[PDB]
């Protein structure tokens, strides 16, 4: 399993999956989000995959670099961006982002949607990783994360199989392992369809919960300004299945 | 939920030709004969309706005990199914299909000592609106003394988890049956497919789609539509009906 | 699953018993097993009721412990048999065509009969398992000691009715379990379904019947045994409640 | 059991307890949301207590008709009137609300505030007071509820025994029993305290599912306008505790 | 905790209390099935209480020999024995049923309802107490026992505090532990009564399994013939809380 | 939420002249004597700082291995226990006690081979912040050798329901011990009373609060204080820690 397995499996079905298969719907509202606090200057997705978030982003003004490490990935998001009206605000970086290199350049505002920082296996690197993120925020600038809250996802500890979501000739189910000490989900995404064909997509995570995620953002010289439960401001409770947190480098 | 092509007919469609094959728990509820006999205690010895006739699991135990029954179905597959089973059937003559939507039942003069529909066929129409119009149809069809008869599931007994569940359904020595299914407990919706996984390889899929409702509920539609509850057991066989009964069957009756 | 024999088990999984990585495959305590077993064996040869592909038995051997492995599987013990030309000490391990619910060893005596991973589970009755602790009981020597390892309902925490689980992941396929409990026959009904990318299904049916602890005990003074240890697993670690398994030596009763 | 004994009860300490023991702290919200669908004429609210919503209404402006069955309720609201600056706004009514006898007066609204609707244990006594709540309204008016959504609420079937809320020297329990087929719960809220005392505040309700509600509405002759999951107006979703609705005369 | 301290506690209380608190409505039902089976000669019923089956039994003008080691049970057996008109058929006997000591009598029926042969705490004295009721059963004689099927039951592993009843001025609560290994349930009843009054009724169990149960059976010498739910004769399964089974000498 | 007189104090104050006497698991958990000889072998020739001591359930049994230990304590009540019990115990004067808040430590020149803090005893401090600043602390107090000693509930093996819980906790002849909870999975706050209730009809309440933390949280606020992780196990015997681990044992020592 490298950083690229994801990416390189899912690439070119990621955008077809309906409903719960798909990625989450809100496109729209996490670019009314980030773009709220962009101002008029440059922004980074971390794991900017077919750029779900990033398109959305160029269509209201906003340039983006996006940084991806998966070839297939990135071929998706190239191909869209030449049909995009405004694909050339949209800047792919074939990169690690446990290992950026962006020199001299800055941004008004890092982040990572739909769970790209528990990408990275571990509390190390995900420091790391934050602590870089800083590190590239201008004066005014902010670091923005889009993650499940383990409270409110309510996970089951050891192995479970579920059903996410149906279509006419498929289903879409779930088998997965979560070792809560490790605090690692590592699963399959599977795909049943009519006449017996099987696909099955790979994923592992690390989570954190809310007060280490604090504390880990305080080591990387990063202090919470807000949260919500998500791109809309909803109030983020215990029963949140996902939590949006802003940063802002500490004093 | 994303099935953004089922019918009324999609149901009957798929599962037509492996209906009356399925072992155990995977098939139906093996209480045809029961639900004969419990429906023919009921009829002035005369004509009764069907509504989702399908492959005729009740229809032909009716047929047996000299009763004349007319099936209403919307799957011109399960149809097929029952005629080819009919022609076979040594009282086939009983039994009359009629291809049709039972949420828009068309059948004139004809009048008929009972209406049932068993086995969740009622919620088989996806909403409240459309299940009372179809109660009320019942009723405008039944003779002076009629009745009309359903079996549903009963959610409190049901214990039906919030949201997404998959579960083993059946096992076969060379096939799995297995149920995923979405449950919306606000629209009362159970959105399912039911998977048969075999050790070729081969995977076959039969989606179906439920609108349940909770007795109270179910009484006060049947009182919308004119009718009144007269008796409810646990099944076909009149045991005591209760909070942990999965299912129920209710008797209605038109009203005062 | 109309069609189970005493055979069916073996003869679908031998070829990937095996292979199977993690959680789906047996318990990796072969060579605790062995050592537990070998401990109590002396100077005689033991009898393994399952030999099965000799996950336990090879084990055994290295320790320089004869046994005879009574297996009904063809193809099982077809494996067992192309291991042991191959194992530098396959000599020691005597493989037995027979069905240990009518073992037939005539003059032969054990210093240890032993049934690994719910081995004595897979008789599908109360019944038939007391016999098959009688005769387990006729075939141990003055000193000798029956040996099982069985899981325990309690600490197995089993959800009543039916179940379906993810047992294992690998790259390219998932194990997956789906069950049917019956908590009034004490019977597990399962099949073992493995999915690979290809879009190839593969099944593997079992049967167990447990028994609780307080009954085997039972089981086995009705067989003539009576209890002398109980573990978690062949390492000796306590037994209690949550623990999944347990590991029972019993001896021939006073 | 009688339409009293809840009151009865309760009243000296139903606005001294803490926390989840309480009422819910919605008084001010509940009394603008109806206040905005007030105009200049009078409102009914059914089971009006001890005024915690009648009193904010007051505040308003808005005149407050409000029914009450228990003598002891109804005593601590005309104590708490007598002393707020615009008691005068507050108009007591002794009465069942099951069987409204208002004569010629109309409402601009009727509310049933934290499941008092559910008080009346039927579903044919609700439907008649709907019924009767819908021939109290002016050409304008609508009809509000708060009610718990049993969906939203995971009510464990048969008995259970719950933790309410915690003070120094007290512990707020619960015992109570679900029968999900007459669709009633039946409680006590116990209170232990240090000293060795116990006291029990028994109560009943029946819940209805909205999607029946709704068909008791439009027997009643109202016919659903809106539903929120609180008097704020936030989204009512499968997991809202409670709903609020708003109905009015059908066409 | 002795054989005894069951009974000398809820003597008093046990007719009284109500509903699911009090002891199972099937009184008349169990007589009837004990009748069924009583032929001409008298019958044995073990730990007969307060005699809520012996009444009964009396009133078919069945012979009761009931054994009791409660002196308080006892007592209350004998005071509403002189004042049944048929009280004259009901002989009382202190004894402890896991030591029985009735020499050359022999009875058509021994039987122990509502989980009596469950309050031997041990395996062991089960069989014993079969061994021994078998040894006084006549040639046609039959052993009944009336016993919580744990499938059935559904019983959390470990601590458990339930609801059990409510009353309008008390609650019914029990407070429990049970060991999976020893088959042990061990608990408290407890009433809280609005006063301030707490009365604590301890009692322990052993429980068998059916499979269990048959084979101790079989080793006192006795083969099962019927097993049904309840006294009513409905059918056993997996989810039926209780079981009766009636047993009768081996060949 | 709203037992608003709770200070560091009123744990110790009400449990004092019981905690002693409490039986099975009502009472702290029967490893003393384990405690005191894995802290033995980690304490050289320095004194160890026992943090909340309390009645020395865990002092005692290392002055009893000839072990020096300097106890703080903030609760009045529990230090006259332990006042009361070292002037009878044969070695009471190798425990010396302190009465201190130990979120606050004021210790001077004095240093330890040992700083442990057992059963959940750090985790009364209700906050993240505050169980740094102790951890800083503790660092700063270790000689050259020294080992800082954490027993702490794991999360994940606890298995906590959200939101609010009842249960019994112990069974007595004459008392029932139950416990009425609230954690609020968010601020990783339990918050709880221990409620005996006896035949008499007596009814005592003894009120705790805890903030936990998980594990991997744990190791880096470890870090922030400047310490690092050296070893876990489930308990003071070493068995082996998973994620089903009731408690661990974690000891870490002075950062590179
Ligand atoms: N270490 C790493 N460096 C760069 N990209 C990574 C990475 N780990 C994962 N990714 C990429 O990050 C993405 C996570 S999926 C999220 C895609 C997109 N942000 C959206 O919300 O729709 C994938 O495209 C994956 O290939
Ligand atoms: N709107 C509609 N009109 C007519 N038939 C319908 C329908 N919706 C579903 N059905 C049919 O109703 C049946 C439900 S299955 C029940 C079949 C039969 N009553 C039995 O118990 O065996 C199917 O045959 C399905 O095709
Ligand atoms: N009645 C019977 N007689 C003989 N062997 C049997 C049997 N029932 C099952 N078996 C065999 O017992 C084995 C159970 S699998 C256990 C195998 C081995 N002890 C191990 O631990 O790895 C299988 O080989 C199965 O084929
Ligand atoms: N049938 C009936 N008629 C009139 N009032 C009733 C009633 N049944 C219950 N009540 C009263 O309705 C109230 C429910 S409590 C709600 C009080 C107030 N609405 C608040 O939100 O704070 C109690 O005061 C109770 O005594
Ligand atoms: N070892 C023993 N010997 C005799 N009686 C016993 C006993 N252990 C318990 N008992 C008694 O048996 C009774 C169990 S309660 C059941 C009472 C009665 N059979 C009924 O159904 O209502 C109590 O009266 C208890 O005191
Ligand atoms: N902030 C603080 N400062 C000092 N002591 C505290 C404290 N918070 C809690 N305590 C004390 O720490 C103890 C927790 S209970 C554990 C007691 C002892 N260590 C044992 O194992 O048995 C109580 O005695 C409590 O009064």
């Amino acid at each position: 399993y490298d950083e690229t397995t994801y990416g390189d499996q899912i690439a070119d079905v990621y955008d077809e999956w309906p409903g719960d298969a798909g990625p989450p719907p809100d496109g729209r509202e996490a670019a009314l989000f980030v773009a709220a606090l962009a101002a008029a200057r440059p922004v980074l997705e971390l794991g900017v995959g077919t750029g779900r978030v990033a398109f959305p982003l160029a269509d209201l003004g906003v340039e983006v670099h996006g940084v991806e490490s998966s070839e297939p990935m990135l071929d998706k998001l190239r191909e869209k961006a030449a049909a995009h009206p405004n694909g050339n605000l949209v800047v792919p970086v074939l990169g690690n982002f446990a290992k950026l290199d962006l020199g001299e350049q800055r941004y008004s505002v890092v982040f990572a949607a739909f769970n790209t920082l528990f990408c990275l296996l571990g509390q190390d690197e995900q420091i790391d990783c934050m602590r870089q993120a800083r590190e590239l925020l201008e004066p005014g600038g902010t670091f923005v994360v889009q993650c499940l809250n383990p409270a409110g996802q309510r996970l089951a500890t050891g192995n479970t199989f579920g059903t996410v979501e149906l279509e006419d000739t498929a289903v879409h189910l779930e088998a997965s392992k979560h070792d809560p000490l490790a605090q690692t989900l590592s699963a399959h995404h599977i795909v049943l369809s009519e006449g017996g064909g099987i696909r099955l997509f790979p994923y592992r995570l690390r989570y954190a919960y809310p007060a280490e995620l604090d504390l880990m953002a305080n080591v990387a010289g990063l202090e919470l300004v807000e949260r919500h439960a998500d791109f809309e401001r909803r109030r983020f409770d215990a029963s949140s299945r996902y939590h949006v947190s802003v940063y802002r480098a500490a004093a």
